[PDB]
């Protein structure tokens, strides 16, 4: 039993975040996306048939349960097509937990509706880079090996906003064995004394993506499981340095001067422009001029019946 | 002579935005790529022998003249292979004008810097959409007559913080005539009564892309006008609609009640979460445990040369 804690998977932030024991209906979580998740799981309940507690207990068990996303493999645990058409087919980020009436696994379905998934924003140094090292931080809440870790990262036409996660859009970048070792002062996890930890140099992406961690025991019950998390690399900000021309190194003089550890935890007005004035008329010219209900004729045409 | 107006055009919106004209070393200008574009020609200019004057002139020179970002072609304007060869085989946000000593066209190359251009940031309705439509509107300073427009959408793959614009990472969206009609009073366009509108099935990305738009005459002489815009598309927020599962219409009864024209112009903390204290010890980490300069071993290593 475990979680990804870096980068924070989809469902532990969810269960941290709160808000979800109370009220039953899940209106007091503050992340539309967990309250979307817990909401949809809740609802689905109450439509077949389940009481408002059937309801509530079925949508705190997929909140509470952010250790056990979880998958019986059986011995085979090895062989992908097993795990890809039976164990995993469908609900990746659920872990294939689809009945709310048998505990394990319940039903997770809520974690894989698609939209505005909160994610881990990693600032790129230079917007050149092909991968970026991470240190993956895997949280074990129960120690169990043997054991193995498969780490993939979504294809680059995967969208958060309207996909589900499927095999047929992760790509392998990690396979094997993460070392067992002791979590830093620093730590995510709070647990035990003990981490799976390691570095994965990730594949940039342009866009919000999907980390998918699969943490395998090697035993006949083949317990496997998987999170899913999600991730976006930020931009900097300024001119790319390759194109940048320097000047020469100049001494000027002049009586016109204008001619020549810790760190820091409107402005585009000039003399000659204002920006706040231009820049509001220009978002109501966005509004009135894009999309299917833009104006067309209405500003200019006048009509009647003859 | 013209450029775009919506979506404004690069070298439109570093001109309205000034602050370019004192002082002449471009430190007045507020946004960071409209700088860095003024100061690479500054730069050059100097660079090649150029005086302060000749050099802020040459970079001034590229702001003013934001309505003649043009090219000759001379009478096989029509031939493909002469204008992506011989027209405009690069810089093509500048329109081909790399001469700082020789007018028209002068040295508008700052223009092809790639990073953080500023876009036009389009919303979309749902994140579903497959194309938006745009009403695309080009101002004419000077009225010219035949003429003809191409549109092109750079390729999925592009990246304006590291590419420059080149005719392989184009698509055609647009060729033919677009009909000079009367401007409206919401134009963005003020230089005569006339405009070049119309509507654009802008084909959705899910990162900033660019928008290129040629203008060309239909005469002798074959002067084109070619302009960069640049786009992005917002997400909705929230759950995909399709994938929300709706209660059932119920009523509830018992006393606690927690069981059951114009429009408008921290919050994620729960009675059980502090999200604040979190999300800034969750910053932290990414710093240190994400990059080529993350803490390895230094934390936990001692060592002595022996
Ligand atoms: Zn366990
Ligand atoms: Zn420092
Ligand atoms: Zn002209
Ligand atoms: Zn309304």
């Amino acid at each position: 039993h475990g979680y990804i804690t870096f980068p924070i998977a989809r469902q532990r932030r969810c269960n941290v975040q709160g808000g979800f024991w109370w009220p039953p209906d899940g209106s007091g979580i503050p992340d539309p996306m967990c309250r979307a998740a817990y909401q949809n799981v809740y609802n689905k309940v109450l439509q077949q048939g389940g009481t408002i507690d059937q309801a509530a207990s079925a949508a705190q068990y997929m909140f509470q349960q952010d250790n056990e996303y979880a998958a019986l493999a059986g011995p085979n645990y090895l062989d992908q097509n097993h795990i890809r058409n039976n164990v995993v087919p469908n609900y990746l980020c659920a872990a294939h937990a689809t009945t709310w009436r048998i505990r394990p696994f319940g039903d997770k379905t809520g974690m894989d509706v698609s939209g505005s998934w909160t994610p881990t924003v990693i600032p790129l140094q230079d917007n050149t880079v092909s991968t970026v090292p991470i240190e993956f931080e895997f949280c074990p809440t129960a120690i169990h090996e043997p054991s193995f870790f498969e780490i993939y990262i979504t294809v680059p036409s995967f969208n958060v906003y309207t996909d589900q996660v499927t095999w047929q859009q992760l790509i392998n970048i990690f396979t094997g064995p993460i070392p067992l070792v002791q979590r830093r002062p620093d730590s995510q996890c709070n647990a035990n004394n003990l981490v799976y930890r390691t570095t994965v140099g990730i594949p940039v992406r342009q866009t919000q993506f999907v980390l998918y961690v699969r943490w395998q025991r090697n035993d006949p019950v083949g317990e496997g499981f998987y999170n899913c998390a999600d991730v976006i690399f930020a931009h900097r900000l300024g001119i790319n340095e390759e194109d940048k021309i320097r000047p020469p190194k100049m001494k000027c003089k002049g009586n016109d001067k204008d001619c020549y550890h810790y760190h820091k935890c409107r402005q585009y007005n000039t003399k000659d422009f204002n920006y706040v004035e231009w820049n509001d008329d220009y978002s109501d010219y966005i509004e009135n001029h894009t999309g299917i209900n833009r104006d067309m004729c209405d500003s200019t045409t006048k009509c009647c019946y003859k």
